[PDB]
C-alpha cells in the first residue's frame, strides 16, 4: 500500500508525506 512514517522518519531513503505515509515524488519530498 504505502506505509506510515516512524517518528517522522521513513526507511528506504523514502520521504514522509503530509498524510504521514512514506513515498516518493515532489509531493512527498517537497
Amino acid at each position: 500500500a504505502a506505509g506510515q512514517c516512524y517518528r517522522g522518519r521513513c526507511s528506504g531513503g523514502l520521504c514522509c508525506s503530509k498524510y504521514g505515509y512514506c513515498g516518493s515524488g515532489p509531493a512527498y519530498c517537497g
